[PDB]
């Protein structure tokens, strides 16, 4: 199953956002994913096509992918992360700010 929240909310602070993609007919994600081999690492926005749904969705090299379509992306293979996204008709992963206000 799948459940969400409807209405209206806008309080950016430290909450994970939802980057949903529609993906047009004849598209290909529009970005790559890095991190993940065997250890665990994480699935982050390796690269984003400068003219894709993600680029528009507001994706930025760094937006860590917590989970994708419920499935967690904390301990998953790269290919899987690539496959899932692809296979998955509709992309709906959980991302969140993974960078402080410039340490120092």
């Amino acid at each position: 199953g799948s459940s969400g929240s409807s209405g209206n909310n806008e309080l950016t602070q430290f909450l994970p956002r939802i980057v949903t993609l529609k993906k047009p007919p004849g598209a290909q994600l529009g970005f790559n994913i890095r991190g993940g081999k065997a250890s665990q690492l994480g699935i982050f926005i390796s690269k984003v096509i400068p003219d894709s749904d993600a680029h528009r969705a507001g994706l930025q090299e760094g937006d860590q992918v917590l989970a994708v379509n419920d499935v967690d992306f904390q301990d998953i293979e790269h290919s899987k992360a690539v496959e899932i996204l692809k296979t998955a008709r509709e992309i709906s992963m959980r991302v969140r700010f993974f960078s402080g206000p410039s340490s120092g």
